[PDB]
């Protein structure tokens, strides 16, 4: 199995499987609705949410990086924001999408 | 050009053009040596960097998301925090290479 950080969640090997339950917790992921959760990238509206992640060299040339060494071991952490184009007609529709998969989780088991 | 989240750093279009210059606010990106800004993904380490960066299932299956309406308008946050595995053999030499490039931007003229 690939590190956490390069898996591809599918319908076969799901958000839960490769990135945990959401949950509230720092360093916990917080983002997926059951639908989304079930199918990762199968998702049928993957690609419009996927237009916000980062490419490797944005990851690193946009995030605040920092080393933490701890008891549970060496974490690499980051920080950062992602600015939507509010004048793109697609705008209300992407806030919408990104809304319903925010700490969707808060709503059911 | 791309938005900013799909850039890619190379020679011709470096990371300070493509992410802005490295600094202390949290706004701004703080990872890169005077290299690694010059040259973004054409780095002779770029790889042994991009490792750590979440592919798109990953960021936001790892990531806490939320969503902030500021004056300068609607963002996207993203925190998390991914584990260096302490059994690779590469590890002391990831440490070395992550250690050379956070705030590297302290030491220089
Ligand atoms: O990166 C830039 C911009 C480059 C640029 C602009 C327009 C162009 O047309 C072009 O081709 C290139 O400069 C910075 C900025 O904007 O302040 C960027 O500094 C550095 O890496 C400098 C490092 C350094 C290290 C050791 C030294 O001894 C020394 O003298 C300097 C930062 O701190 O982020
Ligand atoms: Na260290």
């Amino acid at each position: 199995k690939k590190p956490r950080q390069k898996r591809t969640a599918t319908k076969a090997y799901n958000v839960t499987q490769a990135f945990g339950r959401r949950g509230p917790e720092q360093t916990q992921g917080n983002f997926g609705d059951q639908e989304l959760i079930r199918q990762g990238t199968d998702y049928k509206h993957w690609p419009q949410i996927a237009q916000f992640a980062p490419s490797a060299s944005a990851f690193f040339g946009m995030s605040r990086i920092g080393m933490e060494v701890t008891p549970s071991g060496t974490w690499l952490t980051y920080t950062g924001a992602i600015k939507l184009d509010d004048k793109d007609p697609n705008f209300k529709d992407q806030v919408i999408l990104l809304n319903k998969h925010i700490d969707a989780y808060k709503t059911f088991p």
